[PDB]
Order: C-alpha cells, then structure tokens, then sequence
C-alpha cells in the first residue's frame, strides 16, 4: 500500500518484496484493465501497476555485466496513472522519472 518514490525504494531497498500494492501491466491488463477505459479504482480501489520485468538492453538505464531492470507507478490513487514513475534494478538502484517515462534522475 505505497506509491511514493522514496517510500518505495526504501521498501525495496529494505524487504526488497515490491510494495504490498503493485501488478505487472500484464497482470492489470489480463485483469482488465483498458486503455479505454481506466478501469482500476473500481477492480482495485487504491492499486498502482508496477512490477514488469525488463532486460535494459536498449541501455536507457544504469547497466553492468548482465543488469534487470523493472518499473512502477508512482502517486497514484483512484482513477488513472500520471507522469510520476519509479524505477528499480536487481541490485536495487532506483532512479525517478516524472515526464511519463523522459527524464531518469536518480534517487537511490
């Protein structure tokens, strides 16, 4: 049940369990979540989407001999997302981003 930038870094950085509140896209997808529609604050009164698995080939964040890189939405509460998105990497770095997916300034 978090959706803040720091709070969920330090979460993961703490449990590293992704924070008691997130779904990968496909999970929020395959759930029925539609771009036409927003639907969530109904199915999930109070869920940020989050938690997808990414290699980071195309190099857009930090890397090294083999990285994982994954995303989630961030200041979220009933109705659609917005420009504010966390990312996190295996080894836990998180970097911030508030331009819908532009601008990755760090912050772990």
């Amino acid at each position: 049940v978090i959706n803040t930038f720091d709070g969920v870094a330090d979460y993961l950085q703490t449990y590293h369990k992704l924070p008691d509140n997130y779904i990968t896209k496909s999970e929020a997808q395959a759930l029925g979540w539609v771009a036409s529609k927003g639907n969530l604050a109904d199915v999930a009164p109070g869920k940020s989407i989050g938690g997808d698995i990414f290699s980071n080939r195309e190099g857009k964040l930090p890397g090294k001999s083999g990285r994982t890189w994954r995303e989630a939405d961030i200041n979220y509460t009933s109705g659609f997302r917005n420009s504010d998105r966390i990312l996190y990497s295996s080894d836990w770095l998180i970097y911030k981003t508030t331009d819908a997916y532009q601008t990755f300034t760090k912050i772990r």
